[PDB]
DNA sequence: ATTATGACGCT
DNA sequence: AGCGTCAT
């Protein structure tokens, strides 16, 4: 009972862009803005591949992974944007500069972890701290929370969206206990407000628009941002985890996507995340391991304890290029020069990184995919990092892997090479 | 013939 | 160190 620790010690929020890169190229082409639009790497197979999609081609069906001439059978008036190609490759430079835009922004309201390209937990419990001496047990307006969902709500005793949302925000806001400064539903209250405003401050500098979630730790806050995207911000209390999980499949959950959520699935015979409440602890690690035992064991009942990182930056930096089919790389002369196209961008990006962080990778990790190997890396080896040099780099990492041909021709490539992938890594400041 | 990344756990 | 998992 009371000393049953509830994992209500911190306000966490995840921010993530909505359609980011399909955003970017919207800002830049105005023709593209409110439309059904999507972003796609190459051209020539099949209209190229889909890695972004506008909400207007959402509402067809167009999504991530298909291809570009299949999407327009769906959304015959479909617009396309794009990736930049550079030296034989698709080049990401654009998006990641706006990504970097987002992120110093963010970074004004507390320290922040970038967990991938366009979205980036926060830590807010100190800020909110902050706020609610400033508030001086004043309640708070709803007016404060614009774009604000409280999950779960309204309840009991109607027909717009809008109308809804302000329902349950109602309800929420008439619930408050706001003398007490350590309530934990004030504290996420206060939260949203400095989330709204931080969403504000990155559409108002950069157009850009994002979704949130905001709850006690970091699984939660995610899961928060997804339930009402585009444009709007969801705040998950601890309160709302019963009945919001008892209908939640395994998989919706980050990291239980993959065969360990299918194990847990198959071996327990359940199929929610609300069903794990009823084995314990032990039973759990038995089937599942120590560690992802103990973290099912908390999740399931809203506690997590993984922390925000305090880091902004990437801690690698890479590149990589498939070769499918019959492009696959079947002589040293074709291997040696992606190679070394991909060592070009990689000493640009990285020259670029120690001009503006003060630091300079120290290991290089080469790796490949053979034909017939359905693994993401057939093979990984790491060399010394000494010199941002392409052509030294690139030797280099011919060194490392020219073993793996294992035809006896000194000029053919045997089995043939379906990709490569250079990653700088363990930085230190410069 | 999804592709280009990036984080992190295991041994 | 090199490999596997998860994400997307
Ligand atoms: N190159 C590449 N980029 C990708 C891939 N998948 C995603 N991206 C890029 C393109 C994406 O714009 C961006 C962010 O990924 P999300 O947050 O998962 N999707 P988004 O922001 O588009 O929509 P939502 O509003 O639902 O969050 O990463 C991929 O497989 N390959
Ligand atoms: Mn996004
Ligand atoms: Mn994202």
């Amino acid at each position: 009972g009371p000393h049953m620790a509830t994992g209500q010690d911190r306000v966490v929020a995840l921010v993530d862009m909505d359609c980011f890169f399909v955003q970017v190229e919207q800002r830049q082409n105005p023709h593209l803005r409110n439309k059904p639009c999507a972003v796609v790497q190459y051209k020539s197979w099949k209209g190229g591949g889909i890695i972004a999609v506008s909400y207007e081609a959402r509402a067809f069906g167009v999504t991530r992974s298909m291809w570009a001439d299949d999407a327009k059978k769906l959304c015959p008036d479909l617009l396309l944007a794009q990736v930049r190609e550079s030296r034989g490759k698709a080049n990401l430079t654009k998006y990641r500069e706006a990504s970097v835009e987002v992120m110093e922004i963010m970074s004004r309201f507390a320290v922040i972890e970038r967990a991938s390209i366009d979205e980036a937990y926060v830590d807010l419990t100190s800020a909110v701290q902050e706020r609610l001496q400033k508030l001086q047990g004043q309640p708070i307006s709803a007016d404060l929370l614009p774009s604000t969902y409280i999950e779960g709500l309204p309840q009991g005793p109607t027909v717009q969206k809008e109308g809804m949302r302000k329902q349950g925000l109602f309800q929420w806001l008439d619930s408050l206990q706001i003398d007490n400064l350590t309530s934990p539903d004030l504290q996420l209250t206060v939260g949203a407000v400095i989330v709204e405003e931080m969403r504000a401050a990155i559409e108002r500098e950069t157009g850009f628009q994002c979704s949130a979630g905001i709850s006690h730790n970091k699984v939660l806050a995610k899961l928060a941002c997804g339930l009402n995207k585009p444009n709007r911000q969801t705040l998950v209390s601890h309160g709302s985890v019963p009945q919001l999980f008892s209908q939640m499949p395994i998989r919706k959950i980050r990291s239980l996507g993959g065969k360990l959520g299918a194990s847990v699935i198959e071996i327990l015979g359940i199929e929610y995340m609300g069903e794990l409440t009823q084995f314990t602890e032990s039973q759990l690690q038995s089937h599942f391991g120590e560690k992802n035992g103990s973290w099912l064991y908390a999740m399931c009942r809203g506690i997590e304890h993984d922390p925000v990182k305090p880091r902004q930056l990437p801690k690698t930096i890479g590149c990589s290029k498939n070769f499918p089919g019959k492009t696959a790389l079947a002589t040293r002369e074709q291997v040696q020069w992606w190679l070394l196209q991909l060592a070009q961008e990689l000493e640009e990006r990285l020259t670029k990184d120690r001009n503006d962080n003060d630091r300079v990778a120290t290991q290089l990790v080469v790796s490949i995919r053979v034909q017939g190997d359905k693994r993401l890396s057939s093979l990984r080896r790491c060399c010394a990092l000494t010199r941002y040099d392409a052509h030294k780099m690139s030797h280099d990492a011919f060194t490392v892997i020219k073993n793996c041909n294992t035809s006896g021709i000194q000029t053919e490539w045997s089995p043939p090479l379906t990709m490569l992938f250079l990653c700088a890594t363990k930085f230190s400041a410069s």
